[PDB]
């Protein structure tokens, strides 16, 4: 490995953890896309994130970010963020950019300049309808989940449809980003953030932050389940797009993210506990999900297992109790 490309798995360690390892067992050529494409995203984000940077200098850096990646000395030194290395020694990332083969920086360059337009475009808004709440997790997720697919299929280590099927890719993306959403709502509000969709909460109180106090729990978990009934709706083209990938390194790359987000649905669930801090799931359910998220059957299964948990626990009087099941009913049925 050159130093460069040292440098860029040492960052993937210090920002992706203990999934840097899944990332490091990916196959071939996927193994140094993916790491490179982890990081230009984190950067990405990072200007995204970072309150300190104004409107009239975060556009710009949204809308031109995609080119940043061709110029050399290209960085960014004004950023106050945990992952801000990256901002700085842009220039070493965007070298191991360059160095990937052309068919798989065309598929970074050209999701970064998508997401750019997109998340310039709800610097300026709060998401309002559960529509917009799509488009906005399109921009930051979804077509994170196109990408990867994209370069997978590339490689030819999967079939062209998996590249080419944009909207069970874009769910993959979508189901992750709507469980952080859902699940970091007190975090989120402490931070000035609001990323819940305005049409369903405004139906419970009367700002967001309303959800916080006291007297209004039950509203608050009532919104929560109708969300988390939301975000069930993904599951079915997650496992079209699971049962699809042939590939075991890339199976576990994508199947382990997508138990651990089910299993923190369901610890969320109807649950009190998401309005007064951080609900996560214990480190040895988490490490148990991924070693045995390896093949269809046991990813089908611990999909059923959690969904049959949540059906058990929905109330009669929740609102949403009818949509709820359903979707679980959906989910069984289908394979
Ligand atoms: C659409 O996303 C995928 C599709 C297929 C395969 C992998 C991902 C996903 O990575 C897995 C999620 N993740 C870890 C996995 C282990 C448990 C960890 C925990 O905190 O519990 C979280 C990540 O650190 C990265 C991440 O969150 N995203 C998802 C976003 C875009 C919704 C923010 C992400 C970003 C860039 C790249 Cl190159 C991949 C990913």
């Amino acid at each position: 490995l050159s130093s460069s490309l040292k440098t860029c798995y040492k960052y993937l360690n210090q920002t992706s953890r203990s999934f840097a390892a899944v990332i490091q067992a990916l196959d071939g050529e996927m193994r140094n896309a993916v790491c490179i494409f982890y990081l230009v995203l984190r950067a990405l984000d990072t200007l995204e994130d970072d309150m300190t940077i104004s409107v009239e200098k975060k556009v710009p850096l949204l809308h031109n970010f995609h080119s940043f990646l061709y110029q050399p000395d290209w960085r960014f030194m004004e950023s106050k963020e945990k992952d801000r290395q990256v901002l700085e020694d842009f220039p070493t990332i965007s070298l191991e950019f360059r160095n990937l083969a052309e068919k798989y920086q065309t598929v970074i360059a050209d999701i970064c300049r998508r997401m750019g337009i997109g998340m310039a475009e709800f610097l300026d808004k709060h998401v309002t309808s559960e529509q917009e709440w799509d488009k906005y997790c399109h921009y930051v997720a979804g077509l994170v989940g196109i990408g990867l697919s994209r370069l997978f299929s590339a490689s030819e280590f999967e079939d062209p449809l998996v590249g080419e099927d944009t909207e069970r890719a874009n769910s993959m993306g979508l189901f992750l980003q709507k469980t952080n959403i859902i699940r970091d709502y007190l975090e989120d509000q402490q931070g000035g953030r609001e990323f819940w969709p305005q049409e369903v909460w405004s139906r419970y109180v009367k700002k967001l932050g309303d959800f916080a106090k006291p007297e209004n729990i039950d509203l608050a978990v009532q919104c929560l389940n109708e969300l988390i009934t939301n975000a069930l709706h993904h599951i079915p083209d997650v496992i079209t797009y699971l049962s699809r990938l042939r590939n075991q390194s890339v199976f576990n790359f994508c199947a382990i993210p997508q138990v651990m987000a089910i299993a923190t649905l369901a610890a969320c669930y109807n649950n009190q506990q998401v309005f007064k801090g951080a609900v996560k799931i214990r480190k040895g359910q988490a490490v148990t999900l991924m070693m045995d998220a390896t093949n269809m059957p046991a990813v089908k299964a611990i999909i059923y297992q959690y969904m049959e948990e949540i059906y058990h626990r929905i109330p009669d009087s929740d609102p949403s109790s009818s949509k709820t099941r359903q979707i679980i009913s959906t989910i069984r049925t289908q394979n």
